[PDB]
DNA sequence: TTTTTTTTTTTTTTTTTTTTTTTTTTTTTTTTTTTTTTTTTTTTTTTTTTTTTTTTTTTTTTTTTTTTTTTTTTTTTTTTTTTTTTTTTTTTTTTTTTTTTTTTTTTTTTTTTTTTTT
């Protein structure tokens, strides 16, 4: 499913919150400007559940 | 004066078509059955002061495994093309307004005759 969707601008740092006690931060500018009906880019090597 | 040719509507009854009585399938419609909303009050739940012993964060230091890292080659991403769907101009058709032209039906009442059934 889709975890959550927020509307953001360039150079705004985004954080994740795993349900197995994890939190990460990657500048949003690192990742390429995606398009519709495409695949996805990995973010977090979240092992297990 | 007798006798000879031709013309059509009827004895027609049968073939073709039309008209008129019929009853399977998807679209309506009334019923029962399950989702919603407002009150009473009711034990019951729940909001807020005081005290208390607790158990997790912050002085300080340690390491190691996730954060550094560079690079090969994949493969998702993007490009062009074409098909399918959505949506809006365009057109067509139909309805209502008020003076005109035309029509068409259902029943009482009595008395007499046809026209079927028993």
């Amino acid at each position: 499913l889709i975890g959550v969707d927020l509307t953001s601008g360039e150079d705004e740092v985004m954080l994740f919150s795993a349900e197995g006690k994890v939190v990460r931060f990657k500048e949003s500018s690192v990742r390429a400007m995606g398009c519709n009906t495409t695949g996805v880019r990995g973010i977090r090597l979240g092992e297990g559940d």
